[PDB]
DNA sequence: CGAAATATCTATAGATATTTCG
DNA sequence: CGAAATATCTATAGATATTTCG
């Protein structure tokens, strides 16, 4: 639990909610892409809409990212 | 053997130590993202996430390859 | 099947804060 | 001093390759 989810790890767990990273960046207003830029780097506010769909805390998805 | 483990556990240089590293040369990523032509914060984009071609030329500027100075985006 | 989504490598920029330089 | 460079969080997009879905 202090590893980082797998890119592959986040998409399936949306995709078996039936959420897709594309359709949730649409639904809050963003580009179809803007989204799964949260998989290849630090991006708070996507990491924060990621996990919220997950109902998780983004810290438990990225810890390595959230330990300071 | 003993050779494979050093690269399998191989850490990324810090960005600080990067920047260090080139500012030491007299190069700033600045400065070395407008000799190649690319807008002035490109390469530093390299600071945050994996990009080849920026880690590249990061690594020529310090006479390294990609690999030794960010061994954990060149594990396969 | 083709459409859509994901993965990757390509390159970009606005706002704000801080540090370093001339 | 103001300019320039770096750091962070904000959000973006062209193209190719591959995978997944309806």
């Amino acid at each position: 639990s202090a590893q980082d989810w797998h890119r592959a790890d986040i998409v399936a767990a949306l995709h078996k909610r039936g959420i897709t990273l594309a359709g949730l960046s649409r639904a809050h207003g963003l580009a179809a892409r803007t989204l799964s830029n949260a998989m290849e780097r630090h991006y708070p506010r996507a990491e924060r809409l990621i996990a919220q769909a997950l109902d998780m805390r983004p810290e438990d998805i990225w810890p390595q990212r959230y330990r300071n």
